[PDB]
This record gives structure tokens, sequence and C-alpha cells, in this order.
């Protein structure tokens, strides 16, 4: 059957569209922004306005990536985060039940874990530290509640991504801003002392995990971390970018932002056992891919 | 300091207002519906429209009970459930940070557990089966995220209530409808075969738990079940009501409603250790209190 991707114009979504089409799948793309062997049908619209059942005609698999994804604006833009991240999810899942979609792969987030040292496992109680994390937890729990309805023949794979980077990374993210601070001298502010850590996951690995998750169809629903299990500090990413480029990143240290967790590290075990997924790209290699893409993109 | 109760016109809220005032506390009541030794100041308004910081002047303790509380309408009224249960909570917690409120006691729900046999413990992963349960989980996680902000001197006691009944019970609830089916012959539909079970908790016990929770001020935040640990089936409640009244309840069996969990039973241990709270009222005694109140109320 055909596949529908919400959020298809965005960072992860555009990579997923490419891989789906290269694999021979016909793709229906939904986004309110323009898109950058399988066919491609672009539907331009807001999930809260489109006739979603019409969009889901002959769709057997949905990848739900649309959302407002920034941690820090969520404190002061909460109506819009609720509308885009929770209400739109609820509408999409109802339409999936009505249209007889078989499987929905939902982008969730490591943000549901909140603050924790060391490994974040899918059996840990969620305790988001930001309103954004609350909305991603609500979206993933909504998806699971729809899959548990007695009238639905619907499974859900909810994927908790860990800070994704690479070619095309959204420009509000740290590595994208740092690379512009390096190649173009546009200063980046460091939010705190730079000792915060992230499990940075390359988008190519995330797209492989998304495809694997969609192919697990007879095992019910699942909640899985998608990450590398290796955390790197902000300061270390700055030093690596300086080393790779021979240009001094234009940085300025400022105050930590409330809502930012101090460290993330994925427990990678359950995705390996359920999907056969292990991340292949480490940060040193992946960072070079983003730097090279950004050069060519600016030229 | 003075205490503010949101949802003060409702079932649990009105009982809490009474006990707060009888205890000598000055109460500020907020609700968009009229209210049925401590003074009482009634503020009439919607939490999404009022100047909440103004309402919180000289308030040291907030009891957040306002919400749309029905499980079953939440599938088809989801915008309003998000607005009342999640957006209003976020606005209230921000105003609590800005106003320097010390402690917020939040009404959460056993609905966050979803479907589970046997005892529901606060260490179990939440898995709500209805959009209502998703909104209560979001409200309680929001409250905890605000309490964890570095700029807040704020603690949260989040109370997961188990199906509350007694004098004044909301008329959409089962025991209220059954009593009208008995005393007044207004038929009640049974949603399924009546073998579903609930941990029914008397409102007097819930109000005692609310007061105890507010008095724990130097131990940070807590998430606690408030229930009896004894589950009773719908059919057994029907037979008890018939026995107590000598009138045949006017019932009609119909189809189970999607979103209704099959059974609830509270793990009562953590509230006993943290609050010294143990429920005192069992269903046979409590059911008689509601029947007697309802007689006098109808006359
Ligand atoms: N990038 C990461 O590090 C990361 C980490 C964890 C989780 N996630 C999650 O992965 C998903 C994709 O993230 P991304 O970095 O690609 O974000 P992105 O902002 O690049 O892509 C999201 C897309 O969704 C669209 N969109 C938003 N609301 C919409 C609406 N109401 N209707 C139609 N389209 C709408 C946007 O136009 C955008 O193109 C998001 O759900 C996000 O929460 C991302
Ligand atoms: N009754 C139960 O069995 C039970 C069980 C678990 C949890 N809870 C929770 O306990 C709390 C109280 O439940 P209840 O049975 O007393 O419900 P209720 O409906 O009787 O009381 C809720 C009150 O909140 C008010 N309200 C709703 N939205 C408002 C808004 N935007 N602004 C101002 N006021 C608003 C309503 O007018 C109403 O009086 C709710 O948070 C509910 O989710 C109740
Ligand atoms: O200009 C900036 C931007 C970010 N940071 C810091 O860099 C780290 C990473 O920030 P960023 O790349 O913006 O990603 P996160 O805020 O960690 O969020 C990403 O990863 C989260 C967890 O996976 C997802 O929930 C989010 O949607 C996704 O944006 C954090 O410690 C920030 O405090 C700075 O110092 N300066
Ligand atoms: O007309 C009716 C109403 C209810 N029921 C059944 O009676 C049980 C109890 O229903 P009700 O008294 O409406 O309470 P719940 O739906 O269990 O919800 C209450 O208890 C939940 C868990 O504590 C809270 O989350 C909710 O806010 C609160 O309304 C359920 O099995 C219903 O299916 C019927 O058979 N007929």
């Amino acid at each position: 059957g055909d596949v529908l991707v919400t959020g298809a114009a965005g960072f992860i979504g555009s990579h997923l569209v490419t891989e789906l089409r290269n694999s021979g799948r016909n793709v229906v793309a939904v986004d309110r922004r323009p898109l950058p062997t399988g066919s491609l049908r672009e539907i331009r619209g807001d999930l809260n306005s489109l006739n979603l059942v019409d969009c889901l005609k002959n769709i057997s698999t949905v990848f739900h990536l649309a959302a407002l994804p920034g941690v820090r604006p969520s404190w002061t833009q909460f109506p819009e985060y609720l509308r885009c991240n929770v209400l739109a999810t609820q509408r999409l899942m109802e339409a999936c039940v009505q249209a007889g979609v078989e499987r929905v792969v939902v982008a969730s987030s490591s943000s549901v874990y909140g603050g924790a040292d060391g490994v974040m496992s899918e059996d840990d109680l969620p305790r988001p530290l930001s309103p954004y994390g609350v909305t991603k937890l609500a979206a993933e729990r909504l998806a699971l509640a729809f899959a548990a309805r007695g009238d639905a023949e619907l499974s859900v794979g909810a994927l908790r991504f860990f800070t994704v980077y690479g070619p095309g990374q959204r420009p509000d993210m740290f590595i994208s801003r740092l690379i512009r601070a390096t190649l173009r001298g546009e200063p980046v502010e460091i939010y705190g002392d730079g000792t915060q850590l992230r499990d940075f996951t390359h988008v190519s690995d995330v797209v492989r995990a998304l495809m694997l998750t969609a192919s697990v169809r007879d095992r019910g629903s699942a909640v899985l971390n998608i990450g590398t299990g290796s955390a790197v500090s902000v300061n270390e990413v700055v030093s690596m970018t300086a080393e790779l480029t021979g240009l001094r990143p234009c940085t300025a240290y400022g105050s930590a932002r409330i809502g930012d967790v101090r460290s993330t590290t994925a427990d990678v075990r359950q995705a390996q056992s359920v999907l056969g997924f292990t991340a292949r790209t480490g940060l040193r290699e992946g960072l070079a891919t983003q730097i090279e893409w950004t050069r060519r993109s600016l030229s």
C-alpha cells in the first residue's frame, strides 16, 4: 500500500521521503510548508484543516513527523505547541482509525525522560522538564490509546529520537548554528557552560530506524529509543568543529535555559532487539557530513 | 497564607472548600460556574481568561481541581478537553511561579494507568486508554515540570483519584445515575455487562487526602494514588442499591464504551506512608450516605 508522511518538508521528514521513494514506495507528503522509483504526491496543508480521511485514501502506513519541535519556545508558545503536537495528533489518529490505516510510526522524543544521568530506558517513568516534552509524551500516549481501541486494527511504533543532526538539520539546532558560527562567523550563544551532554544521532540512522519500524507489522505496538548510546558535550562539539575546519567557532557563553536537560544517553537495547537497529554513524564522522553539506549548501 | 481552589463549584471542590473554611483557612474559590471560620471569596471566571496572577495575590497553596472530568466525551470533545485540562493547567502553573505560590496540589486521575488487572501502583508506566486520561497525565506532568524549574520555589502534590462518589456526586457518574434510576425510576444504561470493576473512593476521604497533601511542604513533590484498594463491580453496586432501598433500579444493559477501563484498584501504600492517609469509608457505608443525601436533595 502507499505511505503517508506528515511533516514531510522538515528535516527528518524530507530524508525519510527520499528513502521511501528510493525503496520503491509511493509517498503522499503532507506539510504546511513547501517540500524541498516511488511516486510522490504533495499535499499542502495544515493537519488541523485538511480532510485527513481524504488524505489517507489507500494509505496503509503513516509516518507522523509533523510537530513544533523546539524545546525552548514551548514555555511561551504553549497554545501552538498543544495545537500542532497534541490536537493534530489526535485528529490524525482518529482519521487513521476511520480510514483503516494499518500502522502508524509516531515521532516521539527523548524529551519525555526529562532530567536523568546515564542511560534513559523505555521502562523509566517519563518526567519531561519542558512543555514540549509534555506535548510529545501526550502525542505518543494518544497514539497508543487509539491503537488499543477495540474497533481499530491499528498498530503504533512510537520512536523516541535522540537529538538528530546531519545534512539538512533544522537551523534552530545547536550543530547547525555552530557550523554557521564557524563557516560564516555568525555567533552562536552557548546556553550554560557547555558541559551539558547530548546523545547526537545521525539522520541517516534515524531514517533506517523509521523504515525498520514500519516493517514490523504483526507484533502490536512498541515504544523504542532511537539513539547511539554515546553522549558528547557541547564544548566537545565546538572543539571538534574547530579541528575539522581550521576556523575558530564564534561562540559566546550565556545562561542555561530552563527546560534544557543536562544530559541525554539512549538505552539502545530495545530497538536493537525489536528492529535489528544499531546506529552506525558516530559524531566525528557525522559532524563532517553536516559540515560538508553546509559548505555546498551555502555555495 | 490563604488558599485558592480552582474548580471550587464542582463535586470534589465544593467539599474541599467546606473543609478548608471549617479548618480556619481563608479560601479564594475560582470556577466558571456558580458556587453552591475561614472567609470565602468567590471569583467567577474561566482559568483561560482570568488574570491568574491577580487571583493568586497572597495565596500560598493552590488546589487545582478544575477540569472537564468525563472519560467518555473526551474522544469527541478533544479541543475543549485540551483547553480546560492542559492549557489552563499550564497557564495556572506559570502564574503560580510568577506569584510565588509555595505548593500546588493537582487533581490527577487513576485514568493515567489505563487498562490493568489488579493493583495500580505509582511506579507503573502510565498508559491511558482515553484522551481524557492523556489530558490528566499531561496536566500532572506539566505541574511537575514547573516545580522542577530552577527559578521556582514551588512543590507539587499530584493526586491520582480513584472514582470518587458520595453526597454531591456529579450527575454524569454511575452511582448518581443509578440512584436516580432507583429513587426516581429514571433508567440508567449499563455500558457493557456490568462485570467491570471500580475502586470507589468516598469524597470525605478524598478531601482528607487533599488537606494532608497540602500540609506536606518541606519534602518536594509527590505523585500519590488516592483510593481504597477495594474494587467492586457495577453489577454489585446495582444489587447493593436495590437492597438498601427496597426499590428495583431501572437498568438497561448496552454496549461497552471504548475508553472505559475494565477494572481499577489503587495501590494505597505510598499515600499511607507519605501522608498518613488510609481511606476510612467502604462502599456499603458510603453508598448509603449518597442515597440519603439524594433523598433529601430531591425533597
Ligand atoms: N530533530 C530532532 O532532534 C528530534 C528529536 C526528537 C524528536 N523529534 C521529532 O521528530 C519530528 C521531526 O522533527 P524535525 O527536526 O524534522 O522537525 P521539523 O520542524 O524540521 O519538521 C516538522 C514539520 O512539521 C510541519 N508541521 C508542523 N505543524 C504542522 C501542522 N499543524 N500541519 C502540517 N504540518 C505541520 C512543519 O512545517 C515542518 O516541516 C518532530 O515530531 C519532532 O518532535 C525530532
Ligand atoms: N470525580 C472523580 O471520580 C474524579 C476521579 C479522578 C480525578 N478527578 C479529577 O478531580 C477533579 C474534580 O473532579 P469533579 O468530579 O469535582 O469534577 P467537576 O466537573 O464537578 O468539577 C470541576 C469544576 O471545574 C470547573 N471548570 C472546568 N473548566 C474550567 C475552566 N476552564 N475555568 C474555570 N473553571 C473550570 C467546572 O465548572 C467544575 O465546577 C477534576 O480535575 C477531575 O479530573 C475526579
Ligand atoms: O543556540 C544554541 C542552541 C542549543 N544549545 C544547547 O545545545 C544542546 C542541544 O540543543 P539543540 O541542538 O537545540 O537540541 P535539543 O534542545 O537537545 O533538542 C533536540 O533534541 C531533543 C531531544 O531529542 C528533541 O526533543 C528536540 O525536538 C530536538 O530539537 C542543548 O544543550 C542546548 O542548550 C546552545 O548552547 N545554543
Ligand atoms: O451511565 C453510566 C455511567 C457509567 N457506567 C459505567 O460505570 C463505571 C463507572 O463510571 P463513572 O462513575 O462514570 O466513572 P469513570 O468513568 O470510571 O470515571 C471516574 O473515575 C475515573 C478514574 O478515577 C476518573 O478519571 C473520571 O474523571 C471519573 O469520572 C464505568 O465502568 C462505566 O462504564 C455505566 O455503566 N453507565
